[PDB]
């Protein structure tokens, strides 16, 4: 009979200091550990409950202070807990020391204390051991009070062979030759931090280091053959760390900051205090082969983790229900920091795709509020979704633009200083914001309306001369009674000046000083809502876009497109009028509106490919190509221009070459011929590399040649482009081979499996293979990627969310229901089901309409 029955830990036993000794054996893939945890008790008890998972406990003692007493061990695998029973009840106010000896073996997965391998340039395979403890994986490496609220200090000691190199959260204090033939590294003691931030790495990495203007030792570790790609990472890391220190007015508390490129990683990165971990693709930059997209991604990722150093590490959420207080703030500090440190990137151009893609799912009935209760690890992993990142950052952007940027900065500085080295709830942020908003600004109620209910509002705007009527309702892809405090912003045809109005009720009205030709709400996509215009409003905006699209901003044009199509999804606008608005892209030239038009148009022919709709689908693809043909023709085949122009060129050339624009196809075939005859030695323009590989991979010869180069390539961008090209094939046998080998993890590492599966589910001849593979290997995939993880969500959605028929809907429902306790309760499952339902509705309503509209559009030249 186990003396505990709740998933949460007892509140009356608090740890204060962990002392960890880990001996990891790379040859036998084992490790023995000793954990000494100093605790205090507030209620007299003889039972100590803590976390432990897949760890063999062999010995347990309890020291008082002199006196040491044995503890009896009880195990609960369902709750991932152990209970330690003490002969004499603990005395309140006294410090005790629990000492546990345990053993286990490096996880073969992507979490806990797991193994990674890398290939040398001589073909040899080398092994290292890394950590990934967020959210509840520290218990797989050391028994502890594995919750973010039980903060404590950590004194770490790691045992290794001499041939190895050990790094952790703190600097290395000393090395002692314990026993014979293996060294023991004693690291400095950490600060008050949560348990999920513990990390340690045993490898043979090389490193590059640099000093900040504040004296912190910033270093970047990687495998020996890839250390020469860490320069941009290190430089941007120093710049962003100095920026964050200066901005928050709070120095970095640790002596050193490390950025390690792990060969086997699940997430993009991890914010381990003093030892951030990354994907090699997400940290390393090769000037010869990496793309401008890759450079921007590295910059944004480094900014994200260095922001986590404050939002998450210094001030941590108390429970995983408010994980957005970490993740949304970090995703927003990405923008706030990079837009200052690397202004040549101009991240304000590409930020709001996050808000749009987040609305795509938050408009669903299965969506959840930004802050929602969770208990078990599957739910906690599910919390790392588009809401907590994208929607959190978008509502934070809206709040910072409603308040002054100066007021937002003062609020966040007060927040971090008041709650440093502690935990916060959702309400502490609103308290810190209301301590600054004193012009009649109740931040609390507004942000409660934005964080405590799901979805986002639709604002309908009616104009009767000089009167502007505004009505808010809950946008829901088919009546609840939700209400927001929407800080509306708008401009008129008579003024580029931004006028504001705070809509706190269902309907309201303001008075213009003069009649206007058009009015545009949600200026610059700084608000997390969508806008509909009554009467001839959409016609007026269509005329504006087709006449002088430069009358409004790039973000405004993108928001117009996205809002038009999302309103088609609920009937406030016809699909025909939406496409009439889309026709303006024939003269569009900016990256954000073009990319938004593509992101809103591609899913339609993606839905059509899954059905018998060849004529209408071909008409649609031809129309899409003819829409951008002028811009595609004007695009050059070089690496010229800014980062924005380079990414635009790459995507345009890839799109044209995929949809069979014969000039693009001919030139890409020529480049691929010259390259293949050069044996990969010819340097191709990184921007056109995607299109060249995608064209060359259509034939079996070029496909096999590309794969032959894949094994030995060392550029992560080159690897990703090769993956995309190989997934673009029509050979079912090769698709099956890619799937199986990326699953096995030998020829293609498993970290790339979810993206490869998603691309193959996009493939018009591969989607049954992807769906069937996910179904038939669900068990091992779940064991590898954890339940409810963003990887599982990505796989499920990439394999199913393009289905459009009731037969497919029943397939999905039946399979995920028969899964029972192994994934039937997945929020991603519910979201895919609702997405398929909305796809069915949208297809039954708009497909034949689109066919008629395409015939009408061909009858236009
Ligand atoms: C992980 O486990 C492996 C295997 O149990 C350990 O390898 C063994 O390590 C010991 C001590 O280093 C070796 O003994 C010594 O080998 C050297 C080799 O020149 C010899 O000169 C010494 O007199 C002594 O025999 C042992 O040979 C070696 N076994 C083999 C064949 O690899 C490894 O050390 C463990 N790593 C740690 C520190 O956890
Ligand atoms: C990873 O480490 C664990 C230990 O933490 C290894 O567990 C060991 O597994 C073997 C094989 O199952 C166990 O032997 C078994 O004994 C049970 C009855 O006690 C018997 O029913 C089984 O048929 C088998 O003979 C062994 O007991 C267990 N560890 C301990 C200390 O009991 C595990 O094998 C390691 N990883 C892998 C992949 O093996
Ligand atoms: C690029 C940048 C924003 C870094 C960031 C890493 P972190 O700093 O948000 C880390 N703390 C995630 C921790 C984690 C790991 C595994 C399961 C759940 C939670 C990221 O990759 N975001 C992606 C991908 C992602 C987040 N959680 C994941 C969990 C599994 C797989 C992928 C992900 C996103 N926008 O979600
Ligand atoms: C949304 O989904 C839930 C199931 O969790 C269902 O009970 C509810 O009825 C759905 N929406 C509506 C229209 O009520
Ligand atoms: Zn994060």
């Amino acid at each position: 009979p186990f003396p505990w029955n709740k998933i949460r830990l007892p509140e009356y036993v608090i740890p204060v200091h962990y002392d960890l000794l880990i001996h990891a054996n790379l040859t036998t893939l084992t490790f023995w550990g000793t954990t000494k945890v100093e605790i205090t008790a507030s209620q007299p008890t003889s039972t100590i409950i803590l976390h432990s998972h897949h760890l063999q406990i062999s010995r347990a003692t309890l020291r008082k202070g002199l006196s040491e007493e044995p503890l009896q061990v009880l195990e609960h695998p369902r709750q991932e807990q152990i209970a330690l029973l003490a002969p004499e009840p603990l005395l309140v106010g006294l410090p005790y020391t629990v000492v546990i000896h345990y053993a286990g073996n490096l996880s073969e997965t992507f979490h806990g204390f797991y193994k990674s391998t890398y290939r040398t340039k001589e073909g040899e395979l080398r092994i290292l051991a890394s950590t990934q403890f967020e959210p509840t994986a520290a218990r797989m490496a050391f028994p502890c009070f594995d919750e973010p609220a039980f903060k404590a200090s950590f004194s770490i000691k790691i045992r290794r062979e001499p041939r190895h190199l050990a790094i952790s959260n703190m600097p290395l204090v000393k090395s002692v030759t314990v026993a014979e033939g293996l060294i023991e590294d004693h690291f400095d003691v950490t600060v008050k931090m949560s348990t999920y931030l513990v990390a340690f790495i045993i490898s043979d990495f090389e490193s590059v280091s640099k000093i900040t203007k504040s004296g912190v030792k910033v270093s970047v570790y990687a495998v020996p053959d890839k250390i020469n790609q860490a320069d941009y990472a290190l430089d941007a890391a120093v710049t962003l760390l100095e920026f964050y220190e200066d901005y928050f007015s709070i120095p970095y508390p640790l002596p050193k900051q490390d950025l390690a490129a792990i060969p086997d990683f699940q997430s993009g990165a991890m914010e381990n205090w003093g030892l951030t971990t990354y994907r090699e693709s997400a940290l390393l930059f090769d000037a010869e082969k990496s793309s401008a997209s890759s450079k921007l991604g590295i910059t944004m990722t480094v900014a994200h983790e260095l922001a986590h150093q404050w939002f998450g590490n210094l001030v941590t959420m108390e429970w995983w229900n408010d994980l957005w207080l970490n993740e949304g703030f970090a995703k927003f500090m990405e923008f706030v920091s990079v837009s200052v440190t690397h202004p040549e990137l101009k991240v304000g151009d590409y930020f709001f795709g996050k808000c749009f893609d987040a609305m795509e799912v938050d408009a669903l009935n299965s969506s959840h509020p930004v802050s929602t209760p969770v208990e078990n690890p599957a739910q906690i992993r599910e919390m790392f979704d588009d809401v907590s990142y994208d929607k959190g950052a978008c509502i934070l952007n809206m709040l910072r633009e409603y308040l002054s940027a100066d007021a937002f900065k003062s609020g966040i500085v007060q927040y971090l200083q008041k709650h440093s080295y502690k935990n916060t709830k959702n309400e502490d942020l609103w308290d810190s914001m209301a301590s600054i908003g004193g012009g009649g600004v109740d931040v609390k109620t507004m942000m409660n309306t934005w964080t405590l209910q799901k979805g986002f509002p639709l604002i309908t705007i009616t104009v009767r001369g000089r009167n502007v009527h505004m009505k808010q309702e809950h946008y829901m892809k088919g009546d609840t009674g939700y209400l927001w405090h929407v800080p509306l912003t708008f401009i008129t045809s008579k003024s580029d000046m931004v006028h504001r109005f705070l809509l706190k009720t269902k309907t309201d009205v303001l008075i213009l000083p003069e009649e206007v030709e058009w009015i545009k709400f949600n200026v610059g996509m700084n608000g997390y809502y969508i806008v509909h215009y009554e009467d001839d409003g959409w016609d007026s905006l269509t005329g504006l876009l087709k006449g002088t699209h430069t009358a409004v901003s790039s973000n405004d044009r993108a928001s117009l497109i996205n809002n038009a199509f999302q309103l088609v999804s609920i009937g406030k606008l016809s699909i025909e009028k939406a496409l009439d608005l889309s026709l303006y892209l024939k003269h569009e030239t900016e990256i954000m509106p073009v990319f938004q038009g593509l992101n809103e148009l591609i899913p339609m022919y993606k839905l059509m490919e899954k059905r018998d709709m060849n004529e209408v689908e071909t008409q649609f693809k031809a129309f899409l190509i003819r829409l951008l043909r002028d811009l595609i023709d004007k695009q050059t085949w070089t690496d010229e221009g800014s980062v924005s122009e380079r990414m635009l060129r790459s995507q345009l050339l890839l799109l044209a070459c995929v949809h069979n624009y014969q000039p693009c196809v001919q030139r890409a075939e020529g480049y691929f011929r010259k390259w293949k005859e050069s044996n990969g030695n010819l340097s191709l323009p990184v921007d056109v590399t995607l299109a060249v590989f995608a064209v060359g991979a259509q034939s079996t010869e070029g496909w096999d040649f590309l794969y032959s180069k894949y094994q030995f390539s060392l550029s992560s961008t080159e690897k990703s482009q090769i993956e995309f090209a190989l997934c673009r094939t029509q050979n079912k046998e090769k698709l099956q081979w890619l799937l199986d080998e990326s699953f096995k993890g030998d020829k293609i590492k498993t970290q790339e499996f979810p993206q490869i599966l998603t691309l193959i589910g996009r493939n018009p001849v591969g989607y049954p293979l992807a769906w069937q593979f996910l179904r038939k290997n669900w068990n091992k995939l779940v064991q590898k990627f954890e339940l409810g993880s963003s990887s599982i969500a990505h796989m499920v959605m990439g394999t199913t969310n393009q289905f459009s028929t009731r037969t497919r809907l029943e397939e999905v429902k039946g399979f995920f229901s028969s899964l029972k306790e192994n994934g039937s309760q997945l929020r991603c499952v519910q979201q895919t089901i609702e997405t398929i339902e909305e796809n069915i509705g949208w297809m039954d309503k708009n497909f034949d309409k689109i066919r008629v509209w395409l015939q009408s559009e061909k009858l236009e030249r």
